[PDB]
């Protein structure tokens, strides 16, 4: 009933981004207001994984 | 040394979104503020948009 988008943020388990999850955040703000997706799943794999589903 | 961070924006070939640019532009832009890197690389290969960033 609908197509889907996926943003995967990848990096090394080595780094310490004292601002990672915020980047993990603001970035989303950029996809929802442009894709208008109500449905979103973020989970970790280090590799954050955000799957969007559109309207 | 050599700290690689990379974003992948997966999409369908079908699905239009005549703007995988700005979507990108904004994601990139953000990224360029939080990591402040000046070494940015984006290749493009069920469409899959990758982007390597090596922070300073």
């Amino acid at each position: 009933a609908t197509d889907r988008l996926k943003l995967i943020l990848a990096k090394e388990r080595t780094l310490n981004l004292p601002y990672m999850e915020e980047m993990r955040k603001e970035i989303i703000a950029v996809i929802q207001k442009y894709t208008k997706s109500s449905d979103i799943h973020f989970k970790t794999l280090e590799t954050i994984e955000v799957e969007i589903i559109l309207p």
